[PDB]
């Protein structure tokens, strides 16, 4: 008698591949923290600078909590998990409202990080799928019917050229 | 290294629009006192700052909102005659909306719904209507958990 809509889903979270430890290898702790450092750098400099911290100690905190779950994600030693506990990313997000936009800045910033600290080619489409995946589990504030952009290596090689 | 796989945040369930019962039953002018009704609670619930306050801005906005149930629960087109397709959930993007506002929204129909006496034939069909379709308006995340689901008899008698 009256119309029925059927179940449906808004989007998928697509698999994310977390790094092998061949990128921890290959760039070295020191230049995986040295790229977190820039990247917060570029987000402080972006149009998504107001959700971050101007305390410069508040700031020094997170980046060395990001440095350390990058290291670690990257195949290093454990020092977010024996500091911070259960990454579950996801819901520590939650307290910070992420659109769509906000995961393409926050993809930018790093993409140009990455340039600037000169990370080794052979590793940066790894590293780069790791967080081009894993970011869309961060949003948390849908504006669109249409699915968060997928942002492929092959889209940006050239700029690393 | 690792893998994560695939997966969903949750599903969007299916949703039964209400029949022309529901209009035949309730008739035009108790749908209107309802959308009337639910917007009083609504204005003073704790999700009250997300609506103008102004008593041109809500007439509008009740208006509009009135001619959308009517036309939904089967009587005239008064809603697509004037503001057009529905697109619900990408015309409510423009609000905030997380999942404590839903269960908030949708106790506020409870109560309008009793309070304007609707027929009881057709209180199921209208309530399971908008206790699914408001799950597709909710575009703020807060918890990995699923939105609550609140079927009709957990709350019939609340009703009588
Ligand atoms: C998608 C867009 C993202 C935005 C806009 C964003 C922004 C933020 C903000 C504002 C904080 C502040 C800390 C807090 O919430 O108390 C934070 C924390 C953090 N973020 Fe993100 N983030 C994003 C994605 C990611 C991704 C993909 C990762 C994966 C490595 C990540 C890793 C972290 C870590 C490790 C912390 C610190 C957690 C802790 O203190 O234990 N973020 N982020
Ligand atoms: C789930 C929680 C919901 C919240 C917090 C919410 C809130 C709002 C707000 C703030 C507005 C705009 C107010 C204004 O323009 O002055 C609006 C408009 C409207 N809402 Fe909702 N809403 C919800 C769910 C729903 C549902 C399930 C329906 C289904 C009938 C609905 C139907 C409408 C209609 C028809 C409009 C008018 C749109 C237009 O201007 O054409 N809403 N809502």
């Amino acid at each position: 008698s009256g119309s029925i809509c059927e179940a449906r889903i808004d989007f998928v979270f697509p698999e994310v591949k977390f790094p092998s430890k061949k990128v921890y290898l290959a760039a070295g702790e020191e230049l995986l923290r040295k790229l977190v450092e820039v990247h917060h750098e570029n987000l402080m400099k972006s149009k998504i600078h107001y959700l971050f911290p101007t305390s410069h100690e508040q700031l020094r905190s997170l980046v060395k909590r990001s440095a350390d779950f990058v290291v670690e994600m990257c195949g290093g030693p454990p020092y977010y998990t024996l500091t911070r506990g259960e990454p579950k990313m996801r819901a520590r997000h939650f307290s910070v409202t992420i659109d769509e936009k906000a995961r393409e800045i926050w993809l930018a910033c790093y993409k140009h990080a990455l340039k600037d600290v000169h990370f080794p080619l052979s590793v940066l489409e790894e590293f780069w799928q790791w967080i081009e995946s894993f970011s869309i589990r961060m949003i948390n504030r849908r504006t669109t019917l249409e699915p968060p952009r997928r942002v492929p290596y092959s889209e940006i090689q050239d700029f690393f050229v």
